[PDB]
């Protein structure tokens, strides 16, 4: 059956130590961007290739973005919510001001954009 968007997450999250951690953004970051660019299948195989290899799964999201063609280049996504405190707890130090011109790539997971029009950048 056609992996989803979903079960694709499910898959990743199940490789992933705690939770809200910055690499789950990405996850979700990634299911994204893939499932709009048809790439479902391309970013799963790729994921377990690397964890065949013996990269760990931090590693093996970092490497989708380096490998998978559509996060060249590609700029972070905006996710527009209202406070800070939206953002789960474990990525609350991953947060920095947004630079100039982030790259999913260089370790911009997404940007927040919050209700009073601050901005902050998801970094690993």
């Amino acid at each position: 059956p056609d992996i989803s968007a979903k079960d694709l997450r499910n898959i990743m999250y199940d490789h992933l130590p705690g939770f809200g951690t910055a690499f789950h953004q990405l996850v979700q970051v990634i299911c994204k961007l893939g499932k709009d660019s048809n790439s479902l299948d391309i970013i799963h195989a790729e994921f377990q290739a690397s964890l065949a290899e013996g990269d760990s799964p931090q590693c093996a999201l970092a490497q989708i973005t380096k490998r998978v063609p559509i996060f060249q280049d590609a700029a972070p996504p905006v996710i527009h919510i209202r406070s800070r405190g939206d953002i789960p707890r474990a990525c609350q130090k991953s947060l920095r001001p947004v630079p100039p011109s982030p790259k999913i790539d260089r370790g911009w997971v997404c940007v927040f954009q919050l209700q009073d029009g601050k901005t902050l950048g998801l970094k690993i």
